[PDB]
């Protein structure tokens, strides 16, 4: 699924990421543009032979297991598929455990490239929530 803007930002707010460790909506939702351009179904292969999975381009690298990244871990105790889903709870879960775990945001390379620091507020601006 590919989301609208403002149909993700409602669905990140229903799901309790509206400042989830003192993250307003809008870095959730300019994390999803960048990360998946808010497709549901996006993959990336990492370099090192990991891959990220779905709307926050979750890493198999720590957080869930696609049976094909030596060493990982999955500590979302998913398979990465979930992350593919429609519904974006599962990688709502997972995100909550990935920001609370020391770098916050930081965790997303494109967040901390192209929306730290920006006005994020944009990203939900218009948006019925």
């Amino acid at each position: 699924k590919v989301f609208g803007r403002c149909e993700l930002a409602a669905a990140m707010k229903r799901h309790g990421l509206d400042n989830y460790r003192g993250y307003s909506l809008g870095n959730w939702v300019c994390a999803a543009k960048f990360e998946s351009n808010f497709n549901t179904q996006a993959t990336n292969r990492n370099t090192d032979g990991s891959t990220d999975y779905g709307i926050l381009q979750i890493n198999s690298r720590w957080w869930c297991n696609d049976g094909r990244t030596p060493g990982s871990r999955n500590l979302c105790n998913i398979p990465c598929s979930a992350l593919l889903s429609s519904d974006i709870t599962a990688s709502v879960n997972c995100a909550k455990k990935i920001v609370s775990d020391g770098n916050g945001m930081n965790a997303w390379v494109a967040w901390r490239n192209r929306c730290k620091g920006t006005d994020v507020q944009a990203w939900i601006r218009g948006c019925r929530l």
